[PDB]
């Protein structure tokens, strides 16, 4: 149902932090203690940037894909429900670039608490979120 979808859903966010958690060990192993735990607090972080990214990507796009639909179905349905859907489907593009200004907050302060491990713990997360992004579409 839309359960398995979930399931594929979660099941892809949790590749994600693992990939980017895997990241985390091999930076943390060639650092203090004291600092590998500053090292896994900021994987943690890099893991939302990625789950935030990656919904935005989908969010983007299915705004995308349903203004393309209403631009097919043109006089099909009269302009008063054209407006009504293309507004909704511009809340939902506004609501996913929300999320990546929130990804671009938390790792513009995560550059400002370590820039080597944010840049890769942060790449790692995209990757996964671009892998996971093209798994589903």
């Amino acid at each position: 149902i839309s359960s398995a979808l979930q399931n594929l859903w979660t099941a892809a966010q949790a590749a994600m932090a693992a990939a980017v958690k895997a990241k985390a060990a091999e930076i943390a192993a060639t650092k203090t203690p004291e600092e590998a735990k500053k090292v896994a607090e900021i994987a943690e972080k890099a893991i939302e940037i990625g789950k935030l990214a990656a919904d935005a990507a989908l969010g983007i796009a299915a705004a995308a894909g349903g203004k393309a639909v209403i631009a097919k179905m043109a006089d099909g349905i009269s302009p008063e429900k054209q407006a009504k859907y293309l507004a909704k489907f511009d809340a939902e593009a506004a609501a996913a670039k929300e999320g990546l200004a929130e990804a671009e907050k938390i790792l513009k302060e995560l550059l400002k608490e370590d820039p080597e491990a944010a840049k890769a713990l942060t790449a790692t997360a995209l990757a996964a979120a671009a892998a996971a992004i093209a798994a589903l579409l």
